[PDB]
């Protein structure tokens, strides 16, 4: 029972080398072999490596797999970037009975200049308050890549309990925009010092605060 | 090398059975175990079955899966079906010189009851007009079917410029969630006595309305 940790996103130009990694938690890397898929948006997982750096029929030379016993990492490389290219990667393992898939990595092609997104965080409407919801919003606007990871803080301590995050919309500017709500009761928002959001877009993690008022 | 064929939708109503083939192209079914996932919009992958019938430690036991040896297929059967089940679809075997997956089926549950939106417009956060923005976000969750139409207002008056509204995505309770920004300077904000969001969801109107701060 380990978890395999790759990043949350990469992006290169068409033709560019990408390097994607995936870090086995506890073990040795080396005493189970790595798979990775490629998932397309909207299509069929396809193997692109078996036993760490082997490739099926029909998956050009340009992917290759590594192993790193230094590190505890498998790596997947995909020199000479198609548009095709852009896809959801998934590195997976095994020990004892357990499978064990890593997170997924999108990598994004890019198509247009990066955009680091606008964060605005807002705390419970008096509206909400008076039906017993102390719902917070994350607003992210005006990013590219169209992909972002959430994350929530009560205080200090992660939150997973009651947090939706919608799928990254394009905009009329071409840019990205999605949300993120945590479906507080007005209880626990007021037993806290604060709550957070995390935005993480491009391996750029951007953290924004509110605390219970009284106006 | 072999395939996996599968079909490309299935739809079914609510409370009844449905069946998904998955057909091997050569080889015999029954020599690599069978694998199922299951994938929402958005979402990573989840396993449903695995070794042909076992399910893993979350999955309904609505879920059953089957070999068929005479057609050399594997089958997905769920019973009772709930709207929670709308999802695509992957069957995965093994040909020892690759990790096979069909081609996914996308699983339609039709006759999913209408739910009007829960509506929540959150006036200007204090850290965004400290940094000279006075942006305004309208959080529109839970509503089916996907689609809304949203029109705001400055005091009675219909707004023409500065009007985001994201591409409703399905959430983790199978209904959809929206959010419309108004992107206003403080000046706008303060210009006006209030601002407005009208929800049009199959026919029926919600307007929330709010004004800038007394404190
Ligand atoms: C596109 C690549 N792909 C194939 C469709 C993925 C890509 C990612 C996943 C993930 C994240 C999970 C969910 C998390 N998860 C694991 O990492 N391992 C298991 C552990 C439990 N389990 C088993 O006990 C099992 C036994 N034999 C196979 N699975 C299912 C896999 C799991 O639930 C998963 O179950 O399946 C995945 C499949």
């Amino acid at each position: 029972n380990f978890m395999l940790n790759q990043p949350h996103s990469v992006s290169e130009s068409p033709g560019k080398t990408v390097t994607i990694s995936c870090t086995r938690s506890s073990g040795n890397i080396d005493s189970n072999y790595v798979q990775w898929y490629q998932q397309r948006p909207g299509s069929a997982p396809i193997t692109v490596i078996y036993e760490d750096n082997q490739r099926p029929s029909g998956v050009p030379d340009r992917f290759a797999g590594s192993i790193d016993r230094s590190s505890n990492s498998a790596s997947l490389t995909i020199s000479g970037l198609k548009t095709e290219d852009e896809a959801d990667y998934y590195c997976q393992s095994y020990d004892a009975r357990n499978v064990v898939f890593g997170g997924g990595t999108r990598l994004t092609v890019l198509g247009q200049p990066k955009a680091a997104p606008s964060v605005t965080l807002f705390p419970p409407s008096s509206e909400e308050l008076q039906a017993n919801k102390a719902t917070l919003v994350c607003l992210i606007s005006d990013f590219y890549p169209g992909a972002v990871t959430v994350a929530w803080k009560a205080d200090s301590s992660p939150v997973k309990a009651g947090v939706e995050t919608t799928t990254p919309s394009k905009q009329s500017n071409n840019k990205y925009a999605a949300s993120s709500y945590l479906s507080l009761t007005p209880e626990q928002w007021k037993s806290h010092k604060s709550y957070s959001c995390q935005v993480t877009h491009e391996g750029s993690t951007v953290e924004k605060t509110v605390a219970p008022t009284e106006c």
